[PDB]
């Protein structure tokens, strides 16, 4: 279930973060997953190589300029051959969650847009994208770093790439005693049921407590719903 | 107004992505912005660099271990001095979205803690950290990419580094007809302020369409009221 994903970007050297690194760098080294990179930059006739180009209306800002990047984007979908999606990441695309991130692991083939500079043209996203993502409400200078996210998420999906709705519960490790402070005695018990049952309790408390919206959303099991009403019986003592 | 990054980072090279390249490469050149890394690896005292440990209470994951992970926070501590807040990346924190990174941009001092495996010592959060954040709802495998992404998004707010909650406009550039796709007469008139208020207009429309409840938390101008009801009213026909 081997992931391709193809990358328009005038900075593709920001991918070895990925590729070059941990978990994913794995993925990418024992063929799992396939980064493949395209730089408008490369698709330039002119003797400056230019990349970008004036907004249409005047502003203080440039946009992309169209013909290096949809050339780009055409070679990279004629690469992919049939079936690729093509994703432009913006803050005005669909919220990422990780319900998005199991979706968009579906595809085999996908490919990202990375804008630069103010964006790109309004008419390239109606003939070019197929969807548009953000990562989280807020503005970077580039798609870069959002399409590295995407990537690292999708990419914990992929079987081999690694070895419910609620926030994780808190770890644990040595030493015994930290700065005065020491591990639930539970975790050391050895009985696993209650370990279990700690642990579940502990996120469905933190789930409540930092991010209690996220549990609206939740059909609790009925072991849930117990171990649940004894956190908030706990917290108001 | 420059800004210091302290980063807590098994993978450090994996900043280069932003030290190195477009408007956050220029920052540091430019000294507005310095990202310094510490590697956990470098503290350890065995003959493996051993950098992770098992969970108390079992569990099929590792944990980032302690004593190493430590120290490199302390050491960064003492570099930092005195006013720097200490943020750990992960999903049990506060959502990121523009206000908190206006206020993440009012520190002239941050240290970023990156965890990888199954996390970090609750008992470090407890002891080390000041703030949690999470960059959205989706898991990753490190914090590397959340870290950055973070000192993308204030770094846009540190004077230089460039040239009202609403999404973006659309814009346009070169060629005045793609594929059949015409731009708006208006960006074509010259006229600034019916420029300006159709951008305004788009943007809103965009808003009410993609993310209505983005509008909620807004107290329109009578401008922005008026331009809205345009809009919705055009969309009714
Ligand atoms: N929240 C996001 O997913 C996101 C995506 C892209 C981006 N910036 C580059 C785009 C903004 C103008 C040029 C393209 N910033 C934020
Ligand atoms: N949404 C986030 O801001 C985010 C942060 C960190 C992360 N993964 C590394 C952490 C997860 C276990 C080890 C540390 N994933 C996602």
């Amino acid at each position: 279930s081997h992931m391709w994903i193809g990358v328009i970007s005038l900075f593709p050297e920001m991918f070895k973060a990925i590729t070059e690194f941990g978990v994913t760098g794995r993925a990418v080294k024992h063929n799992l997953l396939k980064v493949e990179c395209w730089n408008p930059r490369d698709f330039t006739f002119d003797k400056h190589k230019t990349v970008d180009d004036r907004p249409y209306g005047g502003g203080p800002g440039m946009l992309m300029m169209v013909q290096p990047l949809r050339d780009a984007i055409h070679t990279a979908k004629a690469a992919a051959g049939e079936g690729a999606k093509v994703i432009y990441l913006s803050p005005q695309g669909r919220k990422l969650d990780q319900g998005g991130v199991t979706e968009l692991a579906q595809n085999q083939k996908l490919i990202l847009v990375c804008g630069r500079y103010e964006g790109i043209d309004e008419r390239l996203i109606q003939t070019e994208i197929d969807e548009e993502w953000s990562i989280g409400d807020y503005v970077l200078t580039g798609g870069e770093l959002p399409a590295m996210t995407l990537i690292d998420a999708v990419a914990r999906f992929i079987p081999g790439v690694l070895g419910d709705g609620l926030l994780d519960c808190p770890h644990y490790t040595r030493p015994e005693v930290l700065e005065g402070l020491t591990v639930p005695p539970v975790l050391m018990s050895g009985h696993h049921e209650e370990i279990r049952k700690w642990r579940l309790k502990q996120s469905l408390q933190r789930t409540w407590l930092r991010r209690p919206e996220l549990l609206e959303g939740l059909a609790l099991t009925d072991e849930q719903r117990k171990l649940l009403k004894e956190a908030q019986a706990e917290h108001n003592s």
